[PDB]
């Protein structure tokens, strides 16, 4: 045991606002700028929301995304590396539809370097990017009516499975009243469980799939 028995990333100013996706399959875009925007303030000082709709609109067919029908964080990084930047989520707001591409390079508010994917079903592993690294950006199996309509404690679900379909981020872990936890940011807007996250089992047999695919991004000097 040399890693800290919590971790909430919130309470070091880094992860930005819960946001609301709506009826637009934007979840994976979320995921991807929620892991960013905690680089840049690690970096920078300054916590910026970034533009999940230039994803969206950007990262399209080349990296293997459709927009509002999904698509992934790690070419959602690609994009932004081969790039060279990605907008403010304020120069570019999120509009819950597929739009042309209007990405502007003069509000630029980030950057990436590169980004680290990890071993599927390792939370041992993830626990350590979280610790060591920041927000990590994962896919979990949220195809379950007791997901929609959790609102507090931790989540488990029997029927769960480590087929993700839904981009979320992992902020922090714990420990609740003898239930081990991880912390997670999703894109349903602040009504959703406790203001927006969702606690979910952790060393639970990779629990509906958060350990399926992490990965997180870079900002180098
Ligand atoms: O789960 C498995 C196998 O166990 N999956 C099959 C294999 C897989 C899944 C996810 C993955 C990771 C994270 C997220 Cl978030 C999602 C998703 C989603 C999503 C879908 C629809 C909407 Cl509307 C919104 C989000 C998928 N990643 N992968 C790895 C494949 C990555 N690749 C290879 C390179 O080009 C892009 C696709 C899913």
């Amino acid at each position: 045991a040399a890693l800290p028995d919590s971790v909430d990333w919130r309470e070091k100013g880094c992860v930005t606002e819960v946001k609301y996706q709506g009826s637009c399959g934007a979840s994976w875009a979320f995921s991807a700028v929620g892991a960013l925007e905690a680089q840049l303030k690690l970096k920078t000082g300054k916590l910026v929301s970034l533009s999940a709709q230039n994803l969206v609109d950007c990262s399209t067919e080349k990296y293997g995304n459709k927009g509002c029908n999904g698509g992934f964080m790690t070419t959602a990084f690609q994009y932004i590396i081969d790039n060279k930047g990605i907008d403010s989520d304020a120069s570019y707001p999120y509009k819950a539809m597929d739009q042309k591409c209007q990405y502007d390079s003069k509000y630029r508010a980030a950057t990436c370097s590169k980004y680290t994917e990890l071993p599927y079903g390792r939370e041992d592993v993830l626990k350590e990017a979280v610790a060591n690294k920041g927000p990590v950006s994962v896919g979990v199996d949220a195809r379950h009516p007791s997901f929609f309509l959790y609102r507090s404690g931790v989540y488990y679900e029997p029927s769960c499975t480590q087929n993700v379909n839904h981009g979320v981020l992992v902020v922090g872990y714990g420990d609740l009243n003898g239930k081990e936890y991880w912390l997670v940011k999703n894109s349903w807007g602040h009504n959703f469980g406790e203001e927006g996250y969702i606690r979910m089992a952790r060393n639970k047999g990779n629990h509906c799939g958060i350990a399926s695919f992490p990965s997180y991004p870079e900002i180098l000097q």
